């Protein structure tokens, strides 16, 4: 029986950023713990909190609670009677978020690879932003970089140097933005993984010539990337996911298209096993024709 093998991670265990009326979610990995029983109890300001539990397979269990009053929640998680991780976890639940001034999206908000950068973007909703705060909490300290591109958006990357779950906070005027912290699963990649050998090419990714209501086309050649999942994510500059269509050609290449519907800046992010490929993100000016 090895309690120390267990790992409890997730947004519902974070000291700050969870809010009333959100689902507060977390999971507990148990493989290696051996014999024993997993016990999860959540307390809120008024006492016992209902917790929904799911078997997620491979020794992983999922949990959700539903805080309705701001304040102090404590999550006690044990295996064979001993606390797992830094249990009990004290979680401060905030009131409802105020008006939002930025959105954040991209692959670094959900995953990544040890020793590689984990990348995303923060975009202005209006012409007001003020200060953005970035912090990354996880098994060790990831260096963070940020670059204001002058178009209302900022590229952000961090550098996780150990496997595990990282909580990425984006603050706007001192409050975690809606959905912050973003929980990213960082893995040590196998030897055949080479996301820097993946290449995107095509008119759809160029800085002139892309026009509204036509297919913006490009290809992804991942023949030498090793086996990993492709992720293509395209939005306009107003927060709207743009429908993109990615066909697996069966031979390590993908044919991709999106049709922009507004003559505004579009950004395309292309990643291989959670790692942005060369030249990603692509910022594309769409014109009338």
């Amino acid at each position: 029986c090895n309690p120390s093998a267990c790992r409890a991670v997730g947004r519902g265990l974070q000291p700050k950023g969870v809010r009333v009326k959100e689902t507060a979610d977390f999971k507990v990995y148990t493989k290696g713990a051996g014999s024993g029983e997993l016990k999860v109890t959540v307390k809120g300001p008024k006492g016992e909190e209902r917790v929904k539990q799911k078997d997620l397979g491979d020794g992983v269990y999922g949990f959700e609670y539903y805080p309705m009053v701001p304040g102090t929640y404590i999550v006690t998680i044990t295996w064979g009677g001993q606390n797992i991780g830094r249990s009990p976890f004290e979680v401060k639940v905030g009131t409802e978020c105020g008006n939002q001034k930025v959105r954040a999206w991209g692959p670094g908000l959900e995953g990544g690879v040890v020793g590689k950068s984990a990348d995303f973007v923060v975009e202005a909703i209006g012409d007001d932003v003020g200060t953005l705060g970035f912090s990354v909490e996880g098994p060790s300290q990831a260096k963070i970089e940020c670059d204001d591109k002058g178009d209302g958006s900022c590229d952000v990357r961090y550098w996780p140097q150990e496997a595990g779950e990282y909580a990425v906070h984006v603050l706007c005027n001192s409050e975690d933005i809606r959905l912050s912290p973003f929980m990213a699963d960082i893995r040590d990649a196998p030897q055949d993984f080479h996301p820097d050998r993946v290449k995107a090419r095509g008119p759809g990714l160029e800085k002139t010539g892309v026009a509204v209501n036509k297919p913006a086309e490009f290809t992804v050649d991942a023949k030498h990337g090793g086996k990993a999942p492709l992720r293509v994510q395209v939005q306009d500059n107003e927060g709207c996911p743009v429908e993109a269509l990615v066909k697996d050609n069966g031979n390590g290449t993908y044919s991709c298209s999106y049709v922009p519907r507004k003559p505004v800046k579009h950004t395309a992010m292309v990643s291989w096993g959670g790692v942005s490929i060369p030249n990603s993100p692509f910022r594309v000016n769409v014109g009338a024709g």
